[PDB]
């Protein structure tokens, strides 16, 4: 009955709301069905210097899906057997990822029914955080009374300052301006070996941090789990997750307490669905990361959800149909995802 | 939005088209409950629940009567009402009859769901329906009926048989396997269902006997919840060890798997909780790298099927085809999905007032 | 020579002493024998809704039992065989193990001797704490001093309220009230995933408990285990454990320092005898839930015996035969379980 | 209430029915010490123990003598009474012969507790009678001898036999087992026992040699306290190890079990721990899914076997039979427990006075 | 049947429903070549059969004596033998090892006893085709009798006077073969 009839990107660095210490490099996916609807997703590249290849690789992958039911789990299956030898992970996992999600959004519209019901849950409000940046104790304190006065519960702020000490000066700064009863989550973004981690960890630990998030490289689950067998705090992880399998590595050795799936490089909605059984089993607490408008959806159908995290990258390109109520985000009342592109915008940051 | 707007269940012990044959005797009916989910849609969920044994089986419809009043005016959306009966049972104890039932609503609500969108299960799931191989289940048939059945299964299309062994001596497994094998010839499958009669050692016994013979898989050769056993006994093993029908939420597959209990998988549909239970299960199997093939509710696991990554095999064993229109269909062994909204289920109505306790 | 000659189920819902934040329903239990003598227990089925339903099952497993040797094991064999596909767990165990309790009765009762004795130990006084609910700061600090008032050592709460503060405040306010040679059980009844566990747990340790109970999802063990392995308190579980079977999946992976099987769920008297085998070589001191006219006689036989759950269900229907000296359960001097039915009340309360 | 009132002990050597062959020479005769528990209800419970060697015979009875002190005036509660004596003897340590002595006692008080309730034992541990099976247990015979011992028991009825191997010669031990097989024909039981004689290669080497051969399980391969080592032996066979008649207490069971050192149980009643010690012995085989069969005490093991869910056989290796009247019978190679109040030992006292030491 | 495996099928069959302990006797009719027959009979063989009747045309004697040649299990013929003088031919040439005269075929009992006499000198055991009321009676004369055919052709309309115990066929105590026709019985099938 419903078949994809073409794919269309455009690469995009976006500009945004709070610099990192400006532009997000993305790639913006319309699905087009032969139903007449559209579905719409987009995928972040991290860095300019991905952003061309990926575009690229997206554009060749719509002979591969053009004419094919749509059928979002059908369709993943077909790539991944299409890309096991090239190697179905990063840039092309993130592609497919991409397709998936647009194709989710698309299955939604073709029923007139919002993701989240679609996936047989009910809309509810997730409480999010506020994600800032390395920052400085200055700006870190000012952008946590900001969240704090806009309800937002919870920030969390980058850490892996040269010194210790210098963490530790932020998070207190920020514990100050906000008091006791708000979480402050700290993200090391892989940047410590597993004994400064410790150190580190154990000294954050004592100051009341909410979590510890990736103190270390990425893909070294074990460090991780040794990190975290030194820690009452939960470490958190797996924004860099690319696929299920990725996770399930990690989760059947303890790596983390806590766990943060990527939409995009989980898997898309398929991805991210199994992420959520695995997670459930494991009986780790389950947050989103970034794609804060498909993660509202997500999380309302994830057993053991825990945050969304709000890291608005796409807003500049991306109607604010999603809202914050007391720091919880609300789905919007749209079919599918309730991603409307605010086209005129686009236009100013094509690449 | 769409509410549940009632639940109506009937209890009916219908007619089995091959009589199971037990160490005991022979068992010629079925108790089953079946179930209506009415919506403010105006579209009503069918699905059913399998009792087991008559014993059971008034019990398990008081029970979902009972548990209407938990589910009447809430929205249907199955992920959030399986939930809501999670934390509700969880002093009682979310598993056994209470479990089955709640997995009887979940099984009805994604019907419904599929009604309201005017779409078959499987493509709400957002697969394709795809065409899945199918074996025929049969029973402690002994010589004569083993093989009477196994050349009425191949001149169906059916390419492989499931028997139940576990007879008193394992000459007599050997000599039932090897007569089927006779009447189906070597490109064939024989699948064995020792019904969790064995002790370890026992079954290992026997099962490096059939081994040699040449069979599918080896299936429930110790008590379905000593998941330690059956991995010792896979350990002495090349067949497949196949478990899981006896699995009541994917939870306890959960357990299995975490301890290498088993190379295959077969969740009950209404057990592992439903289509909900099932999606689940189905993302376990795919990680832990197991096969996964299903027990019972042919009409549901010709759908679930076509949305598992690791689909094996869909058991056909016909439990409510006196009550339930035969729009599944079968073609060369293997389950067509009937291009129907929801399950494909449509009710024998004249049929089911036969049968009524 | 001793036959089971029928069965007779009672549905009710009868008050409740103290009111759990008021009635309980109950399946009481005749087993009826060729010596004259009618063994007596009951089950409790949690919720109104699994009612009816309990009492349904046991009486179409009437004709399963009658004409059977009164031979408590050999029946639960018969049970376990014939209950194989079906199932032997939840509703099903627990009208088994109803049976079972009914049926040691009847055995104690032809040979005039009290269950205890039957069993091959001597009646022996066992130390019980009483056992209140989610009560808040006022009335669980006066509870507690009731109940140390009436010579108990221990009591337990249930916490989980919304902030770990209120928690510690109930505990703090109980502390207060009976001084610190005193019991303090607290039990989370499942309340909490396995982070915010360590996290309460590690405060509630330092305020000085005596043990923390099921602090997440009964059934996940390996949660359990990571929860304790934080903690130098004890983790409490079992009272929703069904049968010796899943006791020992617990134990075989040291998912707490505490056991308590429930009576009921446990498979009756021939599942507490087991799972008191099972208790000792792991070296875990095992403790009563619910069903204390028979954990009393239970406890005396079981080698690691630690407390008696006092939580009177079936006071307002059994006579009070079973009493507390300082603080410690006596057995009555009765043949079987010294169950007696408060004839006159049943009638008030059936369902 | 009840009360123990005296303790009687009474050492004897006596004549065996089967002298057992060794590699050193025959053994004719068995050293027990027979014990006698009277009581404040008049009754007297009967237990014996066996001392492995005349060496050990009058330095256990002198212990039991001794240990009288600590039971005399107590009431008749084994459970309880057991607690006391593990407390007791928790410096000296609760283990080898105290602990036989320990049981000893605790099996009289049992069958005193069986008739202080006019009840055969198997009906007061909440289990039916039922027969089970037997296998007739011979030694170290060599060809001749254990073809004509394996023909007696297959004429009277038995349906399996046990050898003891462990000669200096792999393809002695296969002529032996090779032979009995001609004599009992392919469908029957043929147990062999190596005596804990090998070291865990040799096990191994052997083992697999008469796996192919064909016999019912492997017992004690090697030292019987190297748990490890029995692991080490099963983990490179299909055939079962049996193991167990060497743990003194349900503890070192525990240990055994726990590291999966045998796929096969068999405790001793006396060296387990008495009736107090195999119930709790049994509940442990059924969670680890170990089939348990008895060790000599053939009397007290029909009762006991028929209590315990893993029942697998029983030893039939009449060590007692001059003293004690034959009110154990067997049917079909089936013990049949007497309808006789607690154990229904009954000494025939006119023999016991030859054999005294 | 049409392939080696479909007789192997069959007869795997029936042992499965038999056990080890039982014949399974496996008759061609017949129905092969030389060549055919010593590869199917040798895969039979194999398999655990009581003998391998009539593997190639009935007078081919010579062609029997080959297939022989080539088994240990026995090659069984003789049903289409017309009087001893054809038994006789066969016999000397050492076309097979068991042989089953057809009491009609063979001469009747005047021709059975000439070849039970012929079957005991060439160390023959002897075995009947059909006719299973007379061959009661000639086989317990036969010196070298291995076993009666029970194919019933004719119990529609003769009286059940012979008998089976334990398998082994009982002759009546009654005078000459002991046959009562069933009148009622044969006015149903005259032609
Ligand atoms: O967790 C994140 O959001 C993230 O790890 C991330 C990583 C990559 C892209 C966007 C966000 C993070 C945010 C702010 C500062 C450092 C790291
Ligand atoms: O696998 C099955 O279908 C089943 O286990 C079963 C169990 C319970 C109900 C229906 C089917 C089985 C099949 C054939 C013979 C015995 C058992
Ligand atoms: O441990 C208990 O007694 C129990 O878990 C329980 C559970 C279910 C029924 C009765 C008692 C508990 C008691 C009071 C408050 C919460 C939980
Ligand atoms: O298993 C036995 O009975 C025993 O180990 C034994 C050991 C010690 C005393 C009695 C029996 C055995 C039997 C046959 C040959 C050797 C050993
Ligand atoms: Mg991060
Ligand atoms: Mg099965
Ligand atoms: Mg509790
Ligand atoms: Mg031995
Ligand atoms: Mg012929």
């Amino acid at each position: 009955e419903v078949l994809i009839t073409g794919l269309r990107t455009r690469a995009v660095n976006v500009p945004l709301a709070y610099p990192v210490h400006g532009t997000a490099p993305l790639v913006l996916i319309d699905l087009a069905t032969s139903a007449g609807v559209v579905g719409h997703s987009y995928l972040f590249a991290y860095t300019p210097v991905a952003l061309k290849s990926l575009k690229q690789l997206l554009d060749d992958m719509a002979a591969m899906i053009v004419n094919e039911p749509l059928a979002p789990v059908s369709l993943e299956a077909m790539l991944a057997k299409r890309f096991s030898l090239a190697g179905y992970t990063g840039l092309i996992r993130m592609a497919a990822a991409g397709i998936d999600m647009a194709a989710w959004d698309a299955l939604g519209k073709v029923h007139e029914t919002p993701l989240v019901k679609l996936l047989g849950a009910n809309a509810r409000p997730v409480q999010a955080y506020d994600s800032h940046s390395l920052d400085g104790v200055k700006l870190a304190t000012e952008r946590a009374v900001t969240a704090a006065e806009l309800g937002f519960r919870a920030v969390k702020t980058c850490i892996g300052y040269p010194a210790l000490d210098q963490d530790l000066a932020v998070v207190r700064s920020i514990r100050q301006a906000v008091g006791d009863d708000f979480g402050i989550m700290v993200d090391y973004n892989q940047s410590l070996d597993v004994p400064a981690a410790i150190k580190r960890s154990q000294a954050l630990q004592q100051e009341g941090v909410t979590w510890i998030e990736e103190p270390t490289l990425q893909h070294d689950y074990e460090g991780h789990q040794r990190i975290q067998s030194k820690l009452n705090v939960p470490v958190q992880m797996g924004e860099n997750w690319l696929g299920p399998e990725e996770m399930f590595k990690a989760l059947s050795i303890g790596a983390s307490r806590l766990a943060m799936p990527d939409a995009m490089k989980i898997g898309g909605v398929t991805g991210w669905i199994r992420a959520s059984a695995l997670a459930q089993q494991f009986g780790i607490p389950m947050s989103s990361h970034l794609f804060q408008e498909i993660s509202a959806h997500l999380l309302a159908a994830t057993p053991t959800a825990h945050w969304l995290e709000r890291l608005d990258l796409a807003g500049s390109v991306i109607e604010p149909t999603l809202t914050f109520e007391g720091g919880n985000a609300v789905i919007p009342d749209l079919p599918g995802v309730g991603i409307i592109w605010r086209e005129k915008e686009i236009g100013k940051y094509l690449v």
